[PDB]
Order: structure tokens, then sequence, then C-alpha cells
């Protein structure tokens, strides 16, 4: 119960703002599995740097959504481990977008999947769905964020079955003792290790890319037959940047999508007035 | 039902959109207490009409917040019964804003209360706090929205103590069997009755005030303490309308960084401020 309710506008950078809402640091065990993931980040330092530079487009939005819901701000780092904040990322299980929704879970959250539009890549739709899913999982596991994260990665069924197996054997049923697939064994310590580094990067000899505490994009209502090319030309925008903000459109063809477009803040007023 | 933003253009108005996200209709009992509240609304029809006219400023925002959290859209009616969608409404217990936060609960959610600023009246801050509170209450009562609503009105402690009392007596512990203060006895059936009317207004001989399924306002960044009078003059806005959208400011001086403005002036004010 650290509710900010809109005073976090005063923070200079996004990292400080994120740190303000961290909720999982108090209870971090010193399980060696966390140390193991911490070393991975230190020895692959370009991973966080590249994720941060891409993340600069999206992180402000993610942070504000988490704050509004009073959810742990460590979850603003979840796309780092899921997708390196690359919304075009696609796993071999066909997990898609920043939040790595598989097709069936995406479908459950009404993240539409056509040949030209994939709602799982849509920044705003996918983020709100992911936070809703995470909240639901947390509720299903009696408020335990470790089990919720495990279930996000492995599925609620897998985690529940692991719990019941341990109950029958007379083993403890906390996340750390569950016999989960290796990916899920690594998943939670990975997030915890990364959050420790983000909390105190100096202490690991790391420097984070400065990211300002300001919105990068604004949603603009548009018409049906307006191409990204046309919007780019109209506002003298970099078409690559527009695509990175609107990655749901495969082949950059604006078909099959909602009548909303994310545009850079500095051109938002012009495009609002021009298109709407 | 999880809501996608592609359904939105097809909705006629906000009432259709609201109904789409209703989650509490399936399990509404036919307890006489609900019928009793339903009759009150039918015999005092101006109540919902006045609430709807005020609500036209705010309802779209509330609906979108509820959708993105997959929370019951019946909760978009909670400000009707709490405040008639009037953010200046103030109970004798000093419950304030659309969502009627009392001082201590407001404080808990960091809704600041000075002689010049009351965060409880702030549309976006109060709404997000209320939804968070409601979600937390729902979680505390094992997903039961009846108990959550009762707790919103009476407090978590009161409801928990009523449940424990019934357990010891060997009574069921569902909302309907708790002997709560009369306000809280009426509170939940009031919301359910109103949602039934909104769900099928034809069936009660009611026609709801048309409200478009479009945003009324947009948030605009301001980096300084500007007067709302100055903003109103700059954009040729009615100062009253600006105040209704930004009711937290007693002194209208701001100083106390986001400002809600009518959609049609949003681009101009974004560029100007
Ligand atoms: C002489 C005469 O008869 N004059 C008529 C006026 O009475 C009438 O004004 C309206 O009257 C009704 C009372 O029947 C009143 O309804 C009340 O509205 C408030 C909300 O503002 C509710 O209070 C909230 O209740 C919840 C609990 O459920 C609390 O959690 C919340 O904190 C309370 N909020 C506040 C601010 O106190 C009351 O419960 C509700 N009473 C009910 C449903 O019985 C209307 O507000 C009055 N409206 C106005 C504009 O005054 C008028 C019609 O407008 O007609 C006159 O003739
Ligand atoms: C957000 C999301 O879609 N989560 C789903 C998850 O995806 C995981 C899968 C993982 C992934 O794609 N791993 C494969 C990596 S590799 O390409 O094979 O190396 N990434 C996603 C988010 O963590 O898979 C499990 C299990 O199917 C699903 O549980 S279910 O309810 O039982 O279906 C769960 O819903
Ligand atoms: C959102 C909110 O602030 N809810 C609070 C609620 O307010 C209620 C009070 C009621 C109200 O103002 N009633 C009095 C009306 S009258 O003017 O006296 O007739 N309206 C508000 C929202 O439902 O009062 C209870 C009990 O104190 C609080 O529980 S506590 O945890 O035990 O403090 C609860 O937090
Ligand atoms: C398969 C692989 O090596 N992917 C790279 C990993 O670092 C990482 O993989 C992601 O692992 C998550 C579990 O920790 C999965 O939930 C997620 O789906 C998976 N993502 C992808 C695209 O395979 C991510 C980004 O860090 O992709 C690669 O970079
Ligand atoms: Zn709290
Ligand atoms: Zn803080
Ligand atoms: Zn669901
Ligand atoms: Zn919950
Ligand atoms: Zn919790
Ligand atoms: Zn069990
Ligand atoms: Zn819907
Ligand atoms: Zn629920
Ligand atoms: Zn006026």
């Amino acid at each position: 119960h650290h509710h900010s309710s809109g005073e976090n506008l005063y923070f200079q950078g996004i990292w400080d703002r994120m740190r303000d809402g961290f909720q999982l640091q108090d209870a971090i065990s010193t399980n060696p599995r966390i140390e193991r993931q911490r070393l991975w980040f230190l020895s692959n330092q370009s991973f966080l740097e590249q994720s941060s530079a891409r993340g600069s487009l999206y992180m402000h939005y993610v942070v504000e959504r988490l704050e509004e819901r009073n959810m742990p701000l460590e979850l603003a780092l979840l796309p780092v481990i899921e997708s390196a904040y690359n919304p075009f990322a696609l796993s071999r299980s066909n997990a898609a977008g920043l939040w790595q929704f598989i097709p069936a879970t995406g479908q459950h959250f009404n993240l539409r999947q056509t040949n030209f539009y994939d709602g799982r890549r849509d920044i705003t739709a996918s983020t709100n769905a992911a936070l809703t899913y995470l909240e639901r999982l947390h509720d299903m596991f009696n408020g335990d964020w470790m089990l919720a994260l495990a279930a996000y990665n492995a599925g609620e069924g897998t985690v529940s079955r692991a719990i019941e197996r341990n109950e029958k054997l007379g083993l403890p049923t906390d996340y750390w003792n569950l016999p989960l697939p290796q990916e899920t064994q690594d998943y939670v310590p990975k997030l915890l290790a990364l959050s420790q580094i983000v909390m105190a990067p100096d202490s690991y000899g790391i420097s984070l890319n400065p990211i300002n505490n300001e919105p990068y994009f604004q949603a603009v209502r548009v018409k049906r037959g307006i191409d990204l090319s046309s919007v780019a030309a109209l506002a003298n925008l970099d078409e690559d940047e527009l695509y990175q903000l609107n990655p749901a459109y495969k082949r950059r063809v604006t078909m099959d999508g909602p009548q909303q477009l994310l545009v850079p803040m500095e051109k938002a007023a012009f495009l609002t007035a021009s298109l709407d």
C-alpha cells in the first residue's frame, strides 16, 4: 500500500518512478538461483542496454498502467525478459508481442489475430490484457506473485498440478520448491535478479540508459483507409518509428486494425487536428 | 468476455457498451430488497436522468477503465448512487467526489486534502483509486462482488465482523444474511436494481439519456501552475466546464500537472501549454 495517485509526475526519470512502486524487494530470498540470473545480466550487459533503448518507447505507458492498478512495478521489467521489449518477438511456441501471449491465451483476451493485424503486438491492448491476466493469476494463488509469474509462463494448470504433487509428497508448496519446467524455474529468479540490478545499478557496476519521465506517444483516432505511409508523410515522421509504435500491423499495412494509432508526442497535436 | 477496442465503433452509445461488460446479471437473486430499490428508481425517474446528464462528462472514461481491468461494468453505475455523478457531492461524513471517498480512505490512496486541493474530486485519480479499492475488496472476500460493494460502503472491518458473527451463530455468511446498517442493506440492492434497469430499459418503460460512445475529454500536460481562467480564455472555453472536468482545484490556481480539457480543444491546448 504505497499508492501514488498521480504525484509520480514529479520524478525526473522513469527508472526512479519505477523503483517507487517496487513491491517484491522486501521478500527476495537469497536463493542461489537468483544470484545465477544476476550474473547472467552482468555478463550480458548489452541485453539490458538494447532492451532499455527499445523500451524507452513503451515503458512510460506500462509504468502508468501498473501504478493505476497498484501492481508491482517490477512487472515493467517483464517485457525485458519476455521479448527484450521487442514487440515483433515471436517464440517457437508462437508467443507474440512485448508480453509474449500465445495464440489461445491471446484469443481468450480478445487480442484479434488476422493475416494483417495481431492484437498481441498492439502496445496498449496487449499491456492491459497482460496486467489483467497477471492480476487474475495473483488472485488464483492467494496473492502470491511468485506463483502468479510462474503460472503466466507455465500455465495455471501446470503450477496447480505441481502444488498438488508436492502436497501429496509432503514437500512445501512455495514457488521455489515446485518441480516446474526449467524455463519456469529460471523465469522468476530472472525477473527478481533484474529488478535488484535496476533498484541499485551502481552496486553491480551497471549504468542504465537515461529515460525521461514523460509520455513518448499519444493515441490518435483515425479513419479506416489511412496508411502509416500517409501519416508519416503528413507529419514528416520517420516511418520506422511509427511502425515500432504500431507493431500490430504486419507488413506495415494498416488493415484489420482499430481506428486508433500511436504517434510521437511532439506531433500528436498536429495529427489530432489533421486526422480528427 | 474480455473487451477489444475493435468493437467500439459499432456501439450505438455508452449504454450499449456498458451492457456488453455487465458481469453480475446472471447471478442476481430475486430477493424482495432488489425489487424495492427498483420501484424507487421508477418512481423517482429524474434521479437517473440528472445523473446521466452529469455522467455524460465522465462515463466514457469510467467505462474504459473498467473494461481494461475486466471489471464488472455495473460499477460504472456506482457514481450514480454515490454522487449522482456530481464530483462536488459531499456527504455529512465528508465522503467526497464521484466515488465518495471519506477522508481516511482518501488518505490511504494518497488523495491529498488541503484547503485548496481535494484529490478525492480529481476524476482520474479518484476513479483509478476506487477501482483499485473495489478490486482489493473483491479479492479480500474471495471474489464476491456483493460483499465487496458492502465493504466499499460500510468498510472491510464491519463486513468481516458481520461474517464472523454469523459463523459463530451458525448462519450463512453471504451478503444478504448479514445484519448490516440500513445504508449498507440498501446499497447493494440499489446497484443491482439500477443495473437491471440499464440492462433492459424498455422492459421498465424507461428511455436512457443518449450518451455517445466517444471521449468527452483528453488529459493535457501542463508544467506550471496556470489559472483555469487563463486556460479558459486561451481556448475560448467556458470556465464552468473546465472546473467540472477538474473539480479537485478549489482555488482554480492549479499548481496543486495534468488537466482534463474538452476533446475539441485538446490539440490546441496540447500545442499551447
Ligand atoms: C421538498 C422536496 O421534496 N424536494 C425534492 C428533492 O428532494 C429532490 O432532490 C433529490 O432528493 C433525493 C432524495 O430522495 C436525493 O437522493 C440522494 O442522492 C444522494 C447522492 O447525492 C444519496 O447519498 C449517497 O448515498 C450513498 C449510500 O447509498 C452514500 O454512500 C453516499 O456517500 C451518499 N452521497 C452523499 C453526497 O450524501 C442518497 O442516498 C440519495 N437518497 C435516496 C436514493 O433516497 C437526490 O440527491 C436529490 N437530488 C437533488 C439535485 O437535490 C428533487 C429532485 O432533484 O425534487 C424536489 O422536489
Ligand atoms: C501470456 C501467455 O500467453 N501465457 C501462456 C504461456 O505462454 C508462455 C510460453 C512462453 C514461451 O513461448 N516459451 C517458449 C520459448 S522457446 O521459443 O521455445 O525457446 N512465453 C509465454 C509467456 O511467458 O504458456 C502457458 C502454457 O501453454 C499458457 O498456460 S495455459 O493457460 O495452460 O495455456 C499461458 O496462458
Ligand atoms: C470509498 C470509501 O471511502 N469508503 C469508505 C466508506 O465511505 C462511505 C460512507 C458513505 C457515507 O458518506 N454515508 C453517510 C451518508 S449521510 O450524509 O451521513 O447520510 N459513503 C461512502 C461510500 O459508500 O465508509 C466506510 C466506513 O467508515 C469506510 O470503511 S473503513 O475502512 O472502516 O473506514 C470505507 O473505506
Ligand atoms: C528462445 C530464446 O533464446 N529467446 C531469447 C531469450 O532471451 C528470451 O526468451 C523468452 O524467454 C521467456 C522465458 O524466460 C519466454 O516466456 C519468452 O516467450 C521468450 N521469448 C522469445 C521471443 O523466445 C527473449 C527476450 O529476452 O527472446 C530472446 O531474447
Ligand atoms: Zn491500499
Ligand atoms: Zn512513492
Ligand atoms: Zn479471462
Ligand atoms: Zn484481484
Ligand atoms: Zn496482492
Ligand atoms: Zn491442494
Ligand atoms: Zn466488449
Ligand atoms: Zn472476480
Ligand atoms: Zn458558464
